[PDB]
């Protein structure tokens, strides 16, 4: 609901004298770094501890504590045990920094706002901007609807925020919030409805070079925006959450949302609960997926099951088995030429093709005691993806997804494409969310609208955590311009040939 626990500015001293001063024994905030870390700081019996998070790319692993999809997730785990060589999180330490917002611009002029608001924004869309020039003060701009752009004065008197009376509040976002819920009504009538923040982020295809090159001068800006929205998608997780379903997680607290998550049926009535994997349907908002988990050995037979009852045809594979000297997944494949039954389910290896980057598995899956049930499952096993961070140039994972495609398009009634690396979130929400963004780029064209955060989220409100890091945030925007680069090219060629 809030995530004003999360300060995006702050200093490790800073923080502890926040605690300190504005907090009490359980308060607790949580900060970024020594790039690509994170640090929960908690005060107890008078003193601040600080507890590190680390992210490469897979989840939120927190030292002495457990692995998360999100720092949201996380907060209301422990808030809902974390211990020393015992840490209580009982109060968020409220951020009033406003630069994570949505709304905010703050650098935009009187001029800009408006011509932003006329061309962009509709009836409800507002932004916040600095004053212009009262300095200190602040700006509300808001598009009511022939249409108007009315705006309003925010005065800082003392730390606080103001309209010119009534209530006072100790940031823009208590501000920002109330009058969201309460509207302000003008003279004559017209209600201040704030309805929805200005879109900053909605690009066309064809102008990402120049997007890319802005945000390579706010790449980290615009994702903490987009990492400022997971506490909207605080979803139930129960059925993930069930005793007989714990050892079915990779992770025990990265789990599938309960209206999105795959429900096998068919299973055994001996086993009580046979409906379960960790497994999310990735539904774009033609081409859908399945966003899940590396095997567990435990788990392999339900993901058979999963792959035959949802009529999937493709397996994209983006971990080794073993990364790190740790088991990221177990070989649920047969050998090449070799035949195995997993459970109920029969797959045949028929052979193996290696690529550079990947290796493709022709696997023939069917019903044991089950004619006519095969069906060819064709596995693209991405081989050469970094133990930790992403590739340098994603030209490789660029023909892998290409590749893909191809294969998915090529099979009349295919079900969903299976995408899993080992927790199933971060290079996994990766790869569907370059093959979304692509996807829209083929059937339109190189000049497309599209936008990169609000893809995520979408995809985000369908599992948790979807997509990582900044690396990966980045390396989403790097595909997309390699793609239309690759795509352009092959126009200069053919009418200069």
């Amino acid at each position: 609901t809030s995530r004003r626990w999360f300060h995006p500015n702050i200093t490790g001293v800073e923080a502890e004298n926040l605690l300190l001063t504005r907090g009490v024994d359980g308060s607790f905030l949580a900060r970024p770094s020594n790039p690509g870390d994170f640090t929960l700081s908690v005060r107890r019996n008078g003193a601040v501890t600080h507890i590190k998070i680390q992210n490469t790319g897979d989840y939120y692993d927190l030292y002495g504590g457990e692995k998360f999809a999100t720092l949201a997730e996380l907060v209301q785990y422990y808030m809902e045990g974390q211990l020393k060589e015992v840490i209580e999180l009982k109060y968020p330490l409220n951020c009033a920094d406003p630069t994570s917002e949505r709304w905010f611009h703050g650098h935009l002029s009187g001029k800009e706002a408006e011509k932003l608001l006329t061309e962009k924004g509709k009836h409800g869309s507002f932004l916040v901007r600095e004053s212009q020039s009262h300095p200190g003060d602040f700006v509300l701009s808001v598009r009511t609807g022939k249409s108007k752009v009315t705006h309003v004065m925010i005065r800082c008197q003392e730390l606080k925020y103001d309209v010119g009376g009534g209530e006072r509040f100790d940031s823009l976002t208590d501000l920002v919030e109330h009058y969201k819920k309460n509207p302000m009504v003008e003279t004559l009538g017209t209600v201040l409805q704030l309805k929805q923040p200005l879109n900053t982020t909605r690009i066309n295809a064809a102008e990402i070079e120049s997007r890319v090159r802005e945000l390579s001068k706010g790449f980290w800006e615009e994702f903490e925006t987009l990492q400022q929205q997971e506490c909207k998608l605080l979803y139930s997780r129960k059925e993930g959450q069930r005793q007989e379903n714990k050892n079915k997680n990779r992770c025990k607290n990265i789990l599938p949302f309960d209206h999105t998550r795959v429900v096998l049926h068919d299973g055994d009535p001996n086993e009580p609960v046979s409906d379960y994997i960790n497994a999310n349907i990735i539904m774009p908002e033609k081409k859908s997926y399945i966003a899940t988990q590396g095997c567990l050995q435990n788990t392999v037979n339900d993901f058979w099951r999963m792959v035959f009852q949802e009529n999937s045809r493709v397996i994209v594979m983006t971990t080794k088995e073993v990364e790190r000297g740790k088991s990221k997944c177990v070989k649920y494949w047969p050998d090449e030429y070799a035949l195995k039954e997993y459970g109920v389910m029969r797959v045949r290896n028929v052979k193996e093709s290696a690529a550079h980057d990947y290796t493709l598995r022709e696997l023939k899956l069917s019903k044991v005691g089950q004619g006519n049930t095969e069906r060819t499952v064709w596995q693209y096993h991405f081989r050469t993806w970094p133990d930790h961070g992403v590739p340098s140039d994603p030209g490789g994972v660029l023909d892998f997804l290409e590749e893909v495609h191809h294969k998915q398009e090529s099979i009349m009634d295919a079900g969903p494409v299976v995408v899993h690396c080992s927790a199933g979130i971060g290079r996994t929400g990766t790869f569907i969310v370059i093959d979304i963004l692509i996807d829209i780029i083929r059937e339109k064209g190189v000049d497309c609208d599209i936008d990169v955060p609000k893809t995520i989220q979408m995809v985000r409100s369908q599992r948790s955590g979807m997509v990582q890091t900044e690396a990966q945030y980045r390396f989403i925007y790097m595909a997309v311009q390699h793609y239309i680069e690759t795509l352009q090219r092959r126009i200069e060629e053919e009418q200069k040939s």
